[PDB]
């Protein structure tokens, strides 16, 4: 199965990407070397809804799963709608270890309804 995903380590400064799937490289047009150690916010740009970014920030703070649809940008500046799902990953002792973030590319929710 095709799997667009990244794993971050929230126990390192500003939650850097420590793994990015081949399909994530293909979707975003970035190389692995350009992604590893970055916060995944680099995909955001002018058209990204800051209210949606806020919902992600709160979900990371509270270590809760969330799904949002937001505008992201490829390396070459191509806009794409990202249906983005965040999942906290805890160790055997219930301590946060990682976040996994899975991307689906497409305007799943029409922008007229998303804007409501
Ligand atoms: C595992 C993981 C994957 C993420 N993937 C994306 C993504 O694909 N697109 C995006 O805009 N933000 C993504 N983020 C969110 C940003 O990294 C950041 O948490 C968000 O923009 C809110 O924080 P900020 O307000 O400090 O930027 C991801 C976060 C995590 C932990």
């Amino acid at each position: 199965m095709e799997k667009n995903f990244v794993i971050s380590d929230p126990r390192l400064p500003d939650n850097p990407i420590i793994f990015a799937s081949d399909s994530f490289l293909e979707l975003t047009e970035y190389s692995r070397e350009e992604i590893l150690g970055r916060n995944c916010r680099f995909l955001q740009g002018p058209e990204t809804d800051q209210a949606t970014v806020q919902k992600i920030r709160d979900a990371i703070r509270d270590q809760r799963e969330i799904t949002v649809q937001l505008i992201n940008y490829t390396k070459s500046g191509k806009k794409f709608w990202n249906l983005f799902h965040l999942q906290p990953m805890r160790d055997q002792k219930g301590e946060l270890q990682y976040f996994i973030g899975v991307q689906l590319d497409g305007e799943f929710i029409p922008n007229p309804l998303l804007g409501l």
